[PDB]
């Protein structure tokens, strides 16, 4: 019997005559959850809620903002394993890491609720020149209103995270569209918010719809802000049809790495590449896409890498044991294959997998591949790894930066010049030294250049697009 | 006499070829007093492909070279003061004490920016926030966002164009410049400084006046990384949603409200601030004091002495040292103006002072209970009018003040600790002025607006956060041997 | 029956066959708790123990500083009565304001424990100038060493934290010595931070000794900061005899406070001037010990003040309505009757109070006490509070800073230039605006001018003294 | 021929009077080339009264003043650029490419200083940390300390001098500045300057060169609230101990290592940057490396390559271009370095090259394996003497460069990423210089030592600090109608 949940209109959970929406277990496809599907007067009404909220969401003092923060946390910590094994469930992914991103969103939370009393103004002298004398000003930062966040499915609860924790860490109110097939996440989030007295009743709203009746969470006016976490091409989009309102754009990558040393060793090394490569049958925005190996160092990566792809466990995502669970769908399963098919079509020698089994598709590892083929041109977004040899350390870094992508860089190296040589010359938002480029810390600033986006998450960071600038300009304020 | 042939330039060099002439009028005279090169669809093309193929030189440069190429562009201003003033005057029809101040302070932009290139700070950022992060630490720096695309208004044809142009050679980011076609000499003058000096790559700027039915690529092209934009508010949204994959930056109008809860320090400095406020540069400002909210007690006192310090304005020949207001920028503007005070009055606005046109000239205007209904009341006027308006109620004369679809700055005028943080904290402005009217603007605040008056903000420090892009350097056991 | 406690050498818990130290119910005046006394070789052993564990200290992760932090927030949260319970009875306050110091102590380690993942650096450019082409610079921030703690009776817990919490967050070793008279809430901080496995061994030695036997605390060079906070006399000698150890004083003050306007209201005004006046029976280094009050409201606030001084529970601190307690001593309360006596014989119109009953001596208000007299010029540190009129603001900051002391001054105004005068030219590290002197956020920068010390307490600013910078400057790194 | 009469500064203006000659000699010639006035006890005390007297003035200064006071300063440096040059060689010895380097490093001081005294930002705080605090929002300002009491070395007697006297004017901080009585001239050029500026207040600065036995009161007076000295260790830790109430801030001396681990970017170019810090004014520098620790596999090949280096030195008069190194301050101090070369040998030492002293001349010397127990390793040289050193595991060379009682700077040469990084953590000192000796500083890092080597940071925007106080305003309600 599926489990039925409440979906968050103006804080408050709604079900009423709403029609169900069927969320399914991604490994045995069956209907485990029912969640109640939000009307475009649902969506309206959370909008004119959010707007009324906002004076009382901009009033709360710190500390209670912080005290919000603090009771999610605590919830989070509470609820542990039943939201890890709700995230397996509806995502796919294993149980290993669906208790990693749980752990992740609870510093996410953590951070946020540090950064709530830590938001600091200026005192600047403005007497700069002869005919500014007497002027100084407080430059204070202000919640920029609501705002309005769509996130993806490979991380449903954590990159949910980066936009509600800064959202309410800063005091703006929100409408948040989570991505249909992986709801269950932001709804549990939806629970622990609505029992906290704290937070002002419209400061939240958790409506999952699909992309064809989620239009005004785009083009609204009374949204402020702008937040989404996706692909590419529905990003790009998305802020062409904004509006007036900012606009922070995570998106797609084409990740590379740099192998010009072990570091420390041979078996580390492999390790992080395995990591990058195959952390969630590569459905990662930071996967390891590109392995740019030097000559010396190729033959002996090369077999160690392969043989250590083969050994990966593939199957049930409920096991502990396994390493990489299905794909999202089996429609995602077939096109990882279909371009795995071209890139060995069109020059490449298949080292590895490349085998589908429904929605589950083999760690694959192909040699080069050229630019004219879609998986090294496109995001791949499943368990391939696109193996090249190098000579020259400036013309990998060159190669590197070969993308329409600029997310995250990855290099190991034991040189000095070299690591800062990268991290000077890489054209992305984040150069990973002496791991894979699928690194990410939450309160690093995460995002991309290039086609990747605009912005940046991380909480501090997200924050500060949450806020405005406000001067005050003191002309002889002191003067008796 | 004989109109000053120009050059426009073109990847860092001055060209006029076989182009077609703009003219560029004398604004009081209306007689056209220089001509300008029209650029061509292919010179843009062009412009556009020197500033992708400067980005790694600019980028490349030292901080002291940024900082010797602003210092230089100081120099050469202080040098050809007089001379920019005069320019200045001539081709908007400000007079020639305001043209001064304008000079002034894009000397003060320039110096910030010297300045500010050579401490861009980064961060040293510890990442052993948890277990799971143990032996992770992080450095943050910032990079140039690339090729910048500029877009400046009439008004300030030499300091909006600064607060552009000085933060992307702060940061090392090549520019291309499309000036106001009315006033484009001031941003010429800028060109002939910047072709002169040595340690500015090739293909860092070009500054290309053309009307606005030939600068689309301004908006949409692609091989731009960022889009600064300073004019009106419709132009400049519609630019924003034109724009496509690029970060946008956008300055545009007001309908800048002031307070007076007190005379501070007097009552002969409060009204020399609202008259400053009101009519400096004839209304024809982005922060200019639209509108005036007087408490009751003070009301008549005030009314008396605003109105006849605006009758004692000297209007006329902008040339003239004693002329405080010149002509509008156009006939036609000058005509927009007289229409809304007529309309202002009409719809139940008690006229105090002027509202008669001389052809460009529009007499300095004072209007009493203009209604929300009305245009002059609504709209950004750009023109010598104040719309005077009485108040009981402090708290409720800030929800005035906040009555607008516009948001760039507020003034307020008071003694009292509690008022000046309570509108501090509820004006619905990037800037609020304390005992001073909105009128009043530093260039290194943070200086920007709030709903339909813009995003982000410029002041050089803060105009140079936008042409940057963060990069982190993420290291897993680095010094572990 | 009294209890006997532990002390502390190099993290671990001793009594042995030391001498005991009485430590008095200062009610009651019977002992209540045995201590063990350190001896010589104890304080070189503990010194030489912090040396060895400076090491270790430095090598924790910002994680590992955060849980220890973090430990002693649930454990002083968990024992919140016990401790609130040996601070009135070891010190003689109220157990209202003996609880509020517990509750300031929580958030003084909770700061920490979030400043102690926040410890940033820079990335400075070098190449300012031609000749410095091609240099950068990475600023970074490293603990100073062994820490020498000397703190005083009146807070021996919060004033103890502003010390303690710091140096854990940095990662500096340390050797406390509390105050002979409250020394149990220092020892109740051992017993916590004993049980903390994180915390290497020999991280901390809490020796509660008398000053005679405490010079080493002073003069040791293993020591590379010393921290004091107590008496002017005693801190500037220290400073004096410290050697080439960094120091940081935290001494005396004699608090004016300025009526100019009732802010919000009289009764709010009158309830923080009496705070400020008699919290804790002005045995606080931020006591009001001065008050000026404008002409036009002179006799309205002289006439509610002293009603509101006479309404003040005096009595047993055990009770819940009891105001103000016993002073320390009875020593210490027959030196204030003996300089309230002093000041009405020299000019000074008597009030209220100025009796004494053993240890207790009544909250007392003297009207225009001379500068020559000992109230007036020194720190009173009891319940006395000097009244004066002013009739020009001017003269009424000239007259605040008529003090050799600079530690805190209070100001009452609706006045937006009478407000930031103050601040202006105020002589003091802190200006309380709309509150009596006697206000302190544990977060804010705190200390004083002149004779009150030098440095600032406040968790981030004691931290900043508690860290050495480093410079790496790097020439050409980067260029392959 | 005829010494050239100096004046001293007291109050801000130039005095003489009837006081006694302090003769300054050429320290080539060994000839009387300058006079001096010598300042009485009661020309300190006034000097110290007039410095608490200006105090209110120099704390009113606007942001923009101090900058023109600095900039001023640097302006006129620029215009008696070589005329200080010299008289900086002629008074400490000093070869004039190396004093020329003085200048222009003390030009980029000052216009540090100018461009930091109008960046002197503050803190909005917000305090509502807690419930107990709620309404509760705090300003925290940086305010000038008072009077200033400076002391600096002979070694670089304008460089120093900046250092002190740039961040108190920046700040708005009146001074007594007491300069090594044998290198006055630099430090009165410099009062000559300010002297001349308007802007600066009366009595904001006193220059008075005295004996060390005359200067006490610069250490004990109350009236002084921080105590800035530059100068030998037992001397400035002494001075530290007498001076009372004050904050101090100390600059003392040091023995600096450093690690040729690789060479970077070549051989020749690391052979030249070790004979820069080994060599550079005769090794009479707080930052001269005077330990060498070369990895086994290179030693051979860098002892050679450096030996021939140190021999091809041109050694003589201080004013010929080609002079690499002139003559020590004085022939007792050429005959100590001697007598410490000599006992080094005796010791155990190699003696490669050098070791012969021509009366104050001293031959440029690199001593191989040096015991512990010799004054050349444990105490500063502060001479022309490198001590070199074979290590083959490189934890064991950086626990060797922290053997000493010093810390100011290290250096370290090489292409490993974790050894760069190990050193930075682990090196005991205030900068780790990487890829250059440790004898390299620029005016804007924070630039001071550990142990023995003082306390506190000097570089522009550091001293300032320590010549500033923190005030927080903390607001209660502020902003309640
Ligand atoms: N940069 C980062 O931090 C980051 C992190 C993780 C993933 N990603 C990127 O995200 C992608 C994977 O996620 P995904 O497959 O869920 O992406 P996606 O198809 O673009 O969808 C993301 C979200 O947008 C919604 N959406 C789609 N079209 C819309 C429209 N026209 N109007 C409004 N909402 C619309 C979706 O709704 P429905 O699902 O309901 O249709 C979903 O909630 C990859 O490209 C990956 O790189 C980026
Ligand atoms: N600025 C602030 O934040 C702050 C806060 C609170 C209090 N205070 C000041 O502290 C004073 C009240 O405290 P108190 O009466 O305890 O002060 P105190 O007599 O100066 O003593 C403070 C501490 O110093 C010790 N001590 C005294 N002489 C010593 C010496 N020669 N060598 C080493 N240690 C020595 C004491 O030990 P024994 O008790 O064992 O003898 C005690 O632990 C007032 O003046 C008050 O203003 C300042």
């Amino acid at each position: 019997t599926p489990k039925k949940y409440n979906i968050f209109l103006a804080s408050k959970p709604v079900d009423g005559d709403r029609k169900w929406l069927d969320v399914t277990n991604k490994y045995t496809n069956d209907v485990a959850a029912k969640v109640p599907q939000a009307t475009h007067k649902d969506i309206d009404d959370a909008i004119d809620a959010a707007v009324a909220a906002a004076p009382a969401m901009a009033a709360m003092g710190a500390y209670e903002r912080k005290a919000v923060l603090e009771k999610v946390v605590a919830e989070l910590k509470n609820r542990f394993e039943e939201i890890a094994q709700t995230l397996t469930m509806e995502s796919g992914k294993p149980i290993k890491d669906a208790r990693g991103e749980v752990t992740r969103t609870i510093d996410t939370f953590q951070v946020a609720a540090e950064e709530s009393v830590r938001i600091y103004g200026e005192h600047i002298p403005l007497d700069i020149s002869a005919r500014n004398k007497g002027l100084q000003g407080i430059v204070k930062k202000f919640p920029i209103g609501p705002v309005s966040m769509v996130s993806p499915w490979n991380f449903p609860l954590n990159l949910v995270a980066h936009k509600v924790a800064p959202a309410i860490a800063v005091g703006c109110p929100f409408v948040l569209k989570p991505a249909s097939r992986t709801p269950l996440s932001a709804l549990i989030l939806g629970e622990i918010l609505h029992k906290i007295e704290e937070l002002p009743l419209g400061a939240f709203s958790i409506l999952p719809v699909s992309r064809e009746d989620a239009d005004m969470f785009t083009v609204d006016e009374r949204f402020k802000l702008l937040t989404f976490t996706g692909s590419g091409p529905i990003g790009w989009d998305m802020k062409a049809r904004a509006g007036k309102k900012k606009v922070v754009m995570e998106l797609g990558g084409n990740a590379p790495c740099i192998v010009d040393d072990y570091v420390p060793d041979l078996d580390y090394t492999i390790q992080r590449l395995i990591n990058g490569g195959f952390y969630q049958g590569g459905q990662s925005c930071i996967h390891m896409q590109r392995l740019y190996v030097h000559e010396r160092l190729y033959d002996e990566v090369k077999e160690g890498f392969v043989a250590a792809v083969k050994k990966l466990k593939m199957g049930n995502p409920f096991e502990e044991d396994t390493y990489l669970g299905p794909m999202i769908s089996e429609s995602a399963a077939k096109g990882i294959e279909d371009w795995v098919k071209e890139a060995v079509a069109k020059g490449g020698k298949l080292l590895t997998g490349g085998n589908r089994k429904g929605a589950f598709i083999e760690p694959t590892v192909i040699e080069d591949v050229p630019i004219e083929a879609n998986a090294r041109k496109e995001e791949i977004f499943g368990p391939v790894v696109l193996l090249y040899k190098y000579s020259d350390f400036k013309e990998a870094v060159k190669e590197c930066n070969n993308t329409h992508y600029g997310l995250q860089s990855g290099i190991f190296t034991k040189d000095l010049n070299k690591a800062f040589y990268a991290f000077e010359h890489m054209e992305v938002g984040g150069v990973i030294l002496n791991d894979s480029p699928a690194l990410r810390v939450d309160s690093q600033p995460y995002g991309g250049l290039k086609d990747s986006g605009i912005q940046r998450e991380g909480v501090k960071y997200a924050m500060d697009d949450m806020l405005e600038t406000k001067v005050l300009v003191m002309r002889n304020v002191g003067t008796l």
